[PDB]
Order: structure tokens, then C-alpha cells, then sequence
């Protein structure tokens, strides 16, 4: 419920 | 529900 | 339910 | 719920 | 809940 | 050199 | 050389 | 060389 | 060089 | 050199 997993790499 | 997952590989 | 999954490989 | 796990590696 | 976990490595 | 090896598993 | 080896399992 | 092997299993 | 190898299990 | 290695198990 509007988690946000975010990765740049 | 809502939930973002995002990949910059 | 309007979940988002987004990939830049 | 509401929960950000956000990396730049 | 609105907990955050974010890692510049 | 620039290889992107990824797994959603 | 730039190649692209992604896995949805 | 810009080679692309993709699986959705 | 600028290799990438990343798994989600 | 500049090679990445990232688990997320």
C-alpha cells in the first residue's frame, strides 16, 4: 500500500 | 495496491 | 491494483 | 504503508 | 508506516 | 564491458 | 560488449 | 556485441 | 568494466 | 573496474 522500492545502479 | 517498484540498472 | 513495475536494464 | 526503500549504488 | 530507508553507496 | 546480467526470480 | 541478460522467473 | 537474451518464465 | 550483475530473489 | 554486484535475497 504505496511503498516505493527504488534503486539506481 | 499503489505500490512502485523501479529498476535504473 | 495499480501497482507499477518498471525496468531500464 | 506509506514505506520508501530507495538506493544509489 | 511512512518509514524510510535510503542508501547512497 | 557493459554487461547487464539481471534476475527477477 | 554490451549485452543484456535479464531473467523473469 | 549488443547481444539480448530475455526470459519471462 | 561497468559490469553489472543483479538479483532479486 | 566500475563492475557492480547487487543481492537483494
Amino acid at each position: 500500500m504505496y511503498n516505493k522500492f527504488v534503486n539506481f545502479i
